[PDB]
């Protein structure tokens, strides 16, 4: 329960915006937001190494990312689209070591 994400289920209309937060208690220097299609693996969107940076991640079109605190790190789609219907799991760690959030359902209607 180090790493929380919220809100836990999203239902949002296409169009609107969408913001999930990712929250720390593992003061770990980096944060990260994956994307879990049912039947595939977690692909990496985007990551911070810490606080003001982002980085692209492996599939990073159509989400921006913001590291405003060491201990929180926001994953945003500025316009939601049906395609991005998914589950989200944010990360925290540093070298090797990660550190899972429990998932984020999204359903973009």
């Amino acid at each position: 329960a180090a790493v929380t994400q919220s809100p836990r289920n999203k239902v949002a209309v296409t169009g609107e915006k969408v913001t999930l937060s990712c929250q720390q208690t593992n003061n770990h220097n980096n944060m990260y937001w994956y994307r879990q299609d049912t039947g595939h693996g977690l692909r990496l969107i985007h990551y911070s190494y810490g606080v003001g940076n982002t980085e692209k991640g492996d599939i990073p079109d159509g989400y921006k990312a913001s590291r405003p605190s060491h201990e929180q790190f926001s994953l945003i789609l500025v316009s939601a689209t049906p395609s991005q219907s998914s589950v989200y799991f944010c990360a925290s760690g540093v070298g090797g070591t990660l550190y899972f959030g429990a998932g984020t359902r999204l359903s973009v209607l």
